[PDB]
């Protein structure tokens, strides 16, 4: 079994839904997902979560007192703590294999000027700490990054390089357009030369970075 | 006024809520979105969407046929067909930003396995098409990638280096004070200090971005 606790200021966003890889995840009794709700740490009537920056800037920043409560009572020292953000470490499918394994996630949800980063410096000093990026695109907040982190590493939980080439199923002709002859052809080495160099091409051409090569 | 047409067999999944930054646009009338349970456009009462792959392997392709009628009915020439793959180009900033302009985006969500190649190469006939990848990493379907999509192109609707660390008050927290140079007035210093952190930071956390 694996637990991941998400907190966030959107907790209707994040809630699992049973029709989804997470929530067949769930009901197999897999993984247990608790979303919370950051006000809940709050103390004003205004139950406010955030203040201008120091030093200036446009947006708000999240203030540490509030966090520095909510991951006091949600994570101990074997959590991994998850913060994404456009300024982390970049998310790839490495990383989602050794999350895979981990028995307690903890994903901070926070607005893209920041928590206040002295959150995820104390944190770190009681836990392990991945501040990450699921990609080079900014987003408000870190919520729908965490519903791709989740994704993303609960389908390799147990129980549960280059691109890959188009892939075709029936019906052999459709529209005028048939499936490469190929494939229908039940020589599996041809078959497998075919999509390889297939993969190859592709990759060549949407992700040369891949391959070694520029752009 | 923006369009975006969502189909997939997650409806629920992907369907919007108040509270969050695409329910706001929406609330605010700055954005309109369908979502579209694929099954509407199956043909048997089965409600089939995929079947084996042409060739072999593991996994499951999903049906041209169904696809098609679900693109012919909700796609018009001035249609952005997008289709998240983890095979698809590079889905950024400059992405959003193109995109954050059209009039109508219609979003594929997919098993990530795949569409029948043949709906995408049909669809660019007479449209443009678009499969996009937001990282590297595979997940199962294109409807958290579809999610992702929303909030990146939806925030930049009119209505380089890493950014280095951010603080607000207390200016003392658990033995931590806020870097003295971001209370000290000179603005200048400050632009130059937060420089000196992003480079820092770039070069810890995203080499590849220095070159
Ligand atoms: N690129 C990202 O991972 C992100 C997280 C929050 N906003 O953007
Ligand atoms: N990396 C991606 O965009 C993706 C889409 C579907 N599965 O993975």
């Amino acid at each position: 079994s694996m637990k991941i606790d998400v907190v966030t200021i959107f907790p209707e966003y994040l809630q699992p839904v049973r029709q989804s890889l997470p929530g067949k995840a769930i009901d197999a009794g897999l993984v247990d997902v608790a979303v919370h709700d950051l006000r809940r740490w709050t103390h004003d009537v205004h139950k406010s979560v955030d203040d201008s920056p120091y030093g200036g800037g446009p947006g708000m920043v999240m203030k540490p007192t509030v966090w520095g409560d909510a991951l006091d009572e949600i994570c101990t020292s074997e959590t991994l703590l998850v913060v994404p953000t456009p300024a982390g470490y970049p998310f790839t499918q490495e990383t989602a294999w050794q999350w895979s394994t981990e028995d307690h996630l903890v994903i901070a949800c926070g607005r893209y000027e920041g928590i206040d980063q002295r959150v995820a410096d104390d944190a770190a000093t009681r836990m392990r700490v991945r501040e990450v990026s699921i990609g080079d695109y900014v987003l408000n907040g870190g919520e729908a990054a965490a519903l791709v982190i989740i994704e993303a590493v609960l389908r390799l939980v147990p129980g549960v390089s280059l691109l890959e080439g188009p892939s075709y199923t029936r019906p052999p002709s459709w529209r005028g357009m048939d499936v490469p002859p190929v494939l229908l052809s039940g020589d599996h080495a041809k078959i497998a030369a075919w999509r390889a160099e297939q993969s190859r091409q592709r990759t060549i051409e949407r992700r040369p970075d891949l391959l070694g090569f520029d752009s």
